[PDB]
């Protein structure tokens, strides 16, 4: 039986950048570093970033819709997505579904969300206003 | 701060099939299924497949190392990776390269893992076993 998310592994096209955003920018914890990778911390995810040369600089466009959201509160929402602001990180999305999220990208395009609220807040509000064509189980 | 991961969001091909892989094959809870999308979770993790007309359905020797990992104990590692081989799954991996793990496909190619153990675990076999250049913080 499965019991969670064990990890998240990103490819990235060069090291450096990507420690300095997932350590620096978004404030992870960095464990280890080694040649061709590293491994980080957000609170219960362990993320692995793996250098790969098959890794391409993607813009938003020419992905699909695949993406990670992270967790923050209501409170620090603001004053995270101006930081990234700040920094000039690209959005790729705007907001248009409950609860607050910021849909910014990583230096190879990964899309990444910034989200306030859990799948039991999400499924209450479509309880109330079912998307086309829901069922629940 | 950041908290942890929200939600995985996978863009799929074609939603059924896709929802039974993860609820049949793979075990997870179906919550809610509409007529673009689908909201599982395994153990804490938020699960949303989303359907895209953008993703295609993609070889492993296509794309890059990105992958999501899945907790299982040490007790049910073997007969359920013996059981996703026997049901005919694609692999994309076999060198054990991270400890205990079993790399598979989803049916668009998404790159998927079983695990056995924390990223605590990981560390310490690493000290012993270190990655190339490894520096522990
Ligand atoms: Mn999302
Ligand atoms: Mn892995």
């Amino acid at each position: 039986m499965l019991s969670g998310l064990n990890h998240l592994t990103l490819a990235v096209s060069q090291l450096a950048p990507s420690v300095a955003f997932y350590q620096q920018l978004l404030g992870m914890t960095l464990h280890a570093r080694w040649d061709s990778g590293a491994y980080l911390s957000c609170g219960d995810l362990w993320l692995c970033l793996s250098l790969d040369p098959q890794r391409r600089v993607t813009p938003p466009e020419e992905s699909d819709y695949t993406h990670y959201a992270f967790s923050i509160s209501e409170a620090d929402f603001a004053s995270f997505a101006a930081r990234l602001e700040a920094a000039g990180v690209a959005v790729w999305k705007l907001n248009r579904s409950e609860g607050a999220s910021h849909y910014f990208l990583d230096p190879d395009g990964h899309k990444l969300e910034l989200h306030v609220g859990s799948l039991a807040q999400r499924l209450a509000a479509c309880r109330e206003q079912p998307y086309k064509g829901m069922v629940f189980f």
